[PDB]
């Protein structure tokens, strides 16, 4: 029964490690603004979200380069012990700069504008910052790949299933996190948060070390990224170890898998910069009421229970749709190629802007006829509509279901077109290009930003009464047609290229 035993317990391993490791990172992020302007730093509001903007970033930018440092001679288990072991060090290390023994200690006293580094303790936490995103960004990489490995032959359609469980997991974690570690750090003290995020970090340390004698590994590849630059520059340059036909294989293989990732980087895009103006939309109805009641205990809103909000809509839909799409898709032999299971994909998302568009229209109409209301989510007092968040729902379900058929053929496809080497590697290259359309759509928000721009109401005091979203809502419409559109030529093309 050893092999069962292992395969399904190694599995769940990784499925678990994941889930504790997603929540951690979430549970970080989803108040490391409010971290920042707490009390103990005196951090000013745009170095908060120029922090949390370059942490995602970095970490985003930093997984191929964790992956590519696993895959040419680490190893993918000894590189996830190791990404596992900074990125407790990090959290424990942020920990004690809670505690005023460890703040002191660790970077000077607190001080008696800009880039000039006079929020206190700059360097430290910048630093900080960095290692536990490249331990994040690591672990996330080389885990997907530890468990491809792992839901490797035994089945391709349950290569499939572990996807998409992988990202119910994922989304499990999140849930529980945002609730959780939100609730704990705007309600109690930041210590306890940080606290059961590291206790869970090391925990699954721990169950990541206990599962050694289940997990399987491979040895180590080759290939160096020199060598890959080398030849793609041969490949390319004009008059201005394994062997090398492996090398020129894997060369070949990238030069596929690259421009179906480099036309993805837009949908990322415009997905990220979606979640964003959908959290910044959803913020400015009329959220429901606990006991709070603000009037002018278990105050101040989390801020973040609209994103658990979304990442709910998410996971509930990710069983129901394996369990029925799936069999009916096989059964009515209709299949698409993953490529336009990414183009359907593309598709919703395009619908659920719409309906966004359409529905901020009639919000914009209604603040038109003066019916503001106030309410008061985090530290930030907000007019709102005579809207409910009710109808947010339908557009949530819509997008969930959109990245849904967008994310799990899109890790499917790059794992299994892969090579074996550079299966990680690739995933990193992945996520670097998710994380560059991230970047490229914050930068495009902040051109935006402008004066005389569609959004540039700074007298709102950061509220979208005055601004005009539609017409940015409908811009990301079009993107996302351009995308979709040019994602089409790039399939047609991969699969002319596979058929060769």
């Amino acid at each position: 029964r050893g092999p069962r035993r292992w395969r399904r317990t190694a599995a769940a391993a990784v499925l678990l490690v994941q889930m504790l490791e997603r929540a951690a990172f979430f549970g970080v992020t989803s108040n490391l603004v409010l971290y920042l302007n707490s009390l103990n730093f005196n951090w000013d509001g745009q170095q908060a979200s120029r922090a949390t903007l370059l942490f995602l970033g970095a970490s985003y930018l930093l997984a191929p380069v964790g992956g590519w440092l696993a895959d040419v001679y680490l190893g993918r288990f000894l590189t996830i012990s190791l990404s596992l072991l900074l990125y407790l060090a990090a959290s424990g290390l942020l920990l004690t700069t809670i505690t005023n023994d460890g703040r002191r200690s660790f970077c000077g006293e607190m001080p008696e504008q800009g880039s000039w580094s006079s929020p206190y303790c700059a360097t430290t936490l910048y630093l900080v910052l960095l290692l536990l995103a490249l331990a994040a960004s690591s672990v996330r990489s080389t885990l997907t790949s530890f468990g491809a490995d792992q839901v490797m032959d035994l089945g391709r359609d349950a290569t499939r299933r572990f996807f998409n469980w992988f990202y119910w997991s994922i989304n499990l974690g999140a849930i529980l996190s945002l609730l959780v570690v939100a609730f704990i750090e705007q309600n109690i003290s930041f210590l306890w948060g940080y606290s059961i995020i590291v206790g869970l970090v090391g925990l699954a340390f721990f169950i990541f070390l206990f599962a050694t004698p289940v997990f399987i590994t491979k040895p180590p590849t080759g290939s160096q990224v020199s060598s890959m630059l080398k030849l793609a520059f041969q490949n390319c340059c004009p008059c201005r170890g394994p062997s090398p036909q492996e090398d020129m294989a894997n060369f070949q293989v990238l030069v596929k898998i690259l421009p179906v990732m480099v036309t993805l980087v837009p949908y990322w895009m415009v997905y990220f910069q979606m979640q964003s103006t959908y959290v910044l939309q959803g913020l400015h109805l009329h959220i429901p009421n606990i006991f709070r009641t603000n009037p002018n205990s278990n105050y101040r809103i989390p801020e973040a229970w609209l994103l658990l909000a979304n990442v709910a809509v998410i996971l509930i839909l990710i069983p129901v749709k394996d369990h029925l799409i799936d069999p009916l898709l096989l059964r009515c032999k209709l299949l698409p190629s993953s490529l336009q299971k990414m183009a359907l994909g593309m598709f919703f998302g395009f619908t659920s802007i719409i309906v966004a568009g359409v529905l901020e229209k009639e919000r914009l109409q209604y603040i038109a006829a003066n019916q503001t209301v106030p309410q008061l989510i985090g530290k930030d007092l907000y007019y709102a509509a005579p809207l409910s968040i009710w109808w947010q729902i339908p557009q949530y379900l819509l997008i969930g279901v959109s990245e849904i058929f967008a994310s799990i053929p899109g890790l499917e496809f790059a794992y299994s077109e892969a090579p074996r080497s550079m299966q990680g590697a690739i995933m990193g290259i992945f996520f670097c290009l998710s994380g560059v359309g991230s970047l490229l759509g914050s930068g495009l928000v902040a051109l935006l930003s402008f004066p005389g721009g569609w959004m540039y109401c700074p007298k709102d005091f950061g509220n979208i009464n005055n601004c005009q979203m539609d017409r940015y809502f409908f811009l990301l419409a079009g993107i996302e047609a351009v995308t979709a559109v040019l994602f089409l030529w790039i399939a047609g093309r991969y699969e002319r290229t596979r058929q060769d």
